[PDB]
């Protein structure tokens, strides 16, 4: 009944708020690591004398720089979702008291905030998927230049890129969980209105 559904909706929102925090914190860890890996790449690229290696490392570096902008956009998208979550909280606490009374604008605002957060999480997801694909492409490029012996510095770059992919995967994993929570928030909140 409604008591149990209000409890579930409350619990889902608390979980969502924690997950959003963990996402943002991971983005900041991803920024740090990307910045650190770019330092190593720029040095390696500059020091490279083999044409093949130099050209590959320049393409990786070019695109890693672009990752910094994409990650900043991802973090701005997560912050916006946090701002909307605040508003869901305040409007939801008012809906707890008012219910369906008065005109529909409060109800609609809360539904519209939820729709907007779902759209932000889809954007965030897509931007993260774009970064992770390209990070994987840079693994494949590094492997092209890692034939034979030596390549010690290249192996260090590869190891860092592999740690990056681990983190990006975790980022997408949390985003998918967050999107699932938002679906459950929608379903439970719809049930709350249906039960009146
Ligand atoms: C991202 C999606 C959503 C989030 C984070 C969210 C969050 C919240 C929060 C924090 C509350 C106040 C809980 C409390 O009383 O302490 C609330 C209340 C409520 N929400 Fe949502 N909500 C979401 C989507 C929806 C949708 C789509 C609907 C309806 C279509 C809905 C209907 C309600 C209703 C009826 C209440 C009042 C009952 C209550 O306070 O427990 N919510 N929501
Ligand atoms: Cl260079
Ligand atoms: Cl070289
Ligand atoms: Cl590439
Ligand atoms: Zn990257
Ligand atoms: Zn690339």
């Amino acid at each position: 009944g409604s008591p149990e559904l209000r409890q579930e909706h409350q619990q889902l929102a608390q979980e969502f708020q924690q997950l959003l925090q963990e996402i943002q914190q991971l983005g900041r860890e991803l920024l740090k690591g990307e910045l650190q890996g770019i330092k190593q790449l720029r040095e390696a690229s500059e020091k490279a004398r083999n044409p093949e290696k130099k050209s590959v490392l320049q393409k990786i570096l070019e695109d890693e720089e672009k990752h910094i902008e994409l990650l900043e956009t991802l973090q701005q998208t997560g912050q916006e979702a946090q701002q909307l979550l605040q508003e869901l909280q305040q409007t939801g606490q008012e809906l707890w008291q008012l219910g369906g009374s008065g005109g529909p604008e409060l109800r609609q605002k809360h539904q519209q905030l939820a729709q907007k957060i779902q759209q932000l999480l889809q954007k965030h997801q897509q931007l993260g998927a774009k970064i992770l694909e390209d990070e994987e492409k840079h693994i494949e490029l590094l492997e092209t230049i890692l034939g034979g012996s030596g390549g010690d510095e290249l192996r260090e770059l590869l190891k860092g890129e592999l740690q990056g992919i681990k983190q990006y995967r975790e980022l997408q994993q949390l985003g998918q969980k967050a999107q699932q929570l938002v679906q459950k928030l929608q379903q439970t909140g719809q049930k709350l209105w249906q039960l009146g």
